[PDB]
């Protein structure tokens, strides 16, 4: 009645042996956790990274948030509180809201009340929160190299579960991306307060994410398995269509608060958890999630991409094209960069990249045959990776070009991808040029190097 908590998501308590390698561990739990979209991970009892900060010296710009179900909110893009003054505001807010010690309010009650207040139009509750990547003003909650570190800190510098490391690690396919994608490869820092909330979303390029709660009151999560992503979006579009009006940029993606009971009513499977200090939440590819903080806290989260994700990554970019949605990076560029580094690639990585590359090459072969039959005859090699991203998006579908594109002297600087040859200009196709990064004869040896490395 009124609010029925979703069933609990899986919770894992790995031994230190199981825990040591996060990528091995994530791969192990995948058959279970991809069915629920999110899962929780409790590290071994003595895995205890040191949390130490001067609350008077850490400062950040607060963002403001109204809390209305189905109301459009904008995805965060990369006034002032110190961590102390924010904490004081946060604690007083919760304490005053409930007239209870800021810290004796049941999680069940805060959850019940959250879903009441967002549904009630008469209530006009606004809260504040922090969200940004690490900076000199507010750095990672994990140890980073710089300052003389304690031995305790040195211990956790190179941990696989130190989220600063997760990007640059071997089994992380986003590592070799030479592109500047700060928003994606770097951890985000999240100072929370009671009710401050993250709207339903999936990660860019359907990547994984992992979220660590450094300290404070719990974070309440709702998660949906990747297999039900389109079900959820259909429910969303029926109840909040304005969210789906085509977004002009990557800086105007619209998201919203929605009661999980509403999804469950529409046969969307939803799972929940309360993440407490010292615990991880992991989200799987295309797994929708949302949630809110129980009180003053501090979390850190990062995207990552395992070899498992590679085929989904390709599918995601296809899906972005259909939606005319901007890409954070070129998937094909990433694949070719790894192929060009085949000799230093992890061997399982090499094997999986090889498979995606084969698909890429066969798709590219067919697209080029199609545009040749449309009367495009001239061609010239073009180093797409040198162009700023906004200078190599398809005019029509906004995909980031890399393997090839069509240009015309008529429309200087404009490009279309090979799916949209007819969308560039009114000139006849013999005026067009196929701009390509690699010939098919360049590509097969690159793929062969991967095969040799994979043995
Ligand atoms: O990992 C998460 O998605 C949750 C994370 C979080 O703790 N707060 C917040 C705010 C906006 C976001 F887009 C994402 C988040
Ligand atoms: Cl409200
Ligand atoms: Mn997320
Ligand atoms: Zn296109
Ligand atoms: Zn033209």
């Amino acid at each position: 009645s009124m609010f029925l908590p979703p069933p609990e998501c899986p919770v894992f308590e790995p031994s230190w042996e199981e825990f040591a390698d996060p990528f091995a561990f994530i791969h192990k739990i995948r058959p279970i956790a991809e069915q629920t979209g999110i899962c929780k991970v409790r590290p071994p009892p003595d895995w205890q990274p040191p949390f130490a900060c001067d609350v008077d010296k850490l400062h950040f710009t607060p963002r403001i948030q109204r809390l209305n179900e189905l109301e459009a909110q904008t995805r965060v893009k990369l006034r002032d509180y110190t961590l102390r003054t924010f904490g004081e505001m946060a604690d007083a807010f919760k304490s005053d809201y409930f007239n209870m010690p800021v810290h004796m309010v049941p999680t069940e009650l805060v959850e019940k009340e959250f879903w009441r207040l967002v549904s009630t139009i008469e209530e006009d509750v606004t809260v504040e929160y922090g969200a940004d990547i690490a900076s000199k003003e507010f750095g990672s909650g994990f140890p980073v190299r710089d300052i003389k570190l304690s031995p305790e800190e040195e211990e956790y510098l190179d941990s696989g579960w130190n989220l600063n490391n997760m990007p640059v690690m071997e089994q992380s396919v986003l590592a070799h991306i030479t592109a500047d994608i700060c928003g994606m490869k770097l951890p985000w820092l999240y100072v929370g307060m009671c009710f401050s909330s993250f709207c339903w979303h999936i990660e860019d390029h359907w990547s994984y994410s992992i979220n660590y709660l450094h300290w404070g009151e719990p974070k309440t999560w709702y998660g949906v398995p990747g297999y039900a992503a389109e079900q959820l979006e259909n429910v969303m579009k029926k109840l909040a269509p304005e969210l789906f009006v085509s977004q002009p940029d990557l800086l105007h993606q619209l998201v919203t608060i929605m009661n999980p009971n509403t999804l469950m009513t529409h046969e969307v499977p939803v799972y929940r958890t309360n993440q407490c200090a010292g615990e991880f939440v992991i989200t799987f590819p295309r797994a929708y999630h949302s949630g809110f903080n129980q009180g003053f806290n501090f979390a850190e989260a990062v995207n990552f991409c395992t070899v498992d994700w590679l085929p989904l990554g390709r599918q995601c970019v296809e899906h972005y094209r259909l939606l005319h949605r901007y890409c954070v990076f070129s998937h094909d560029e990433m694949i070719c960069k790894m192929a060009s580094k085949a000799d230093v690639l992890d061997v399982v990585v090499a094997s999986t990249v090889q498979k995606d590359m084969a698909i890429m090459i066969e798709d590219e072969k067919a697209l080029r045959e199609t545009v040749r039959k449309l009367g495009v005859i001239d061609s010239e090699r073009m180093d797409f990776e040198l162009l700023p991203d906004d200078e190599r998006q398809c005019v029509k579908c906004k995909t980031t070009c890399f393997m090839s594109a069509i240009s015309c002297s008529c429309k200087p600087g404009l490009l279309v991808c090979l799916h949209h040859v007819k969308e560039l200009c009114s000139c006849p196709p013999y005026k067009y040029k196929l701009r390509y990064r690699y010939t098919l004869d360049d590509l097969y040896p690159m793929m062969n190097a991967l095969k040799l490395r994979a043995e």
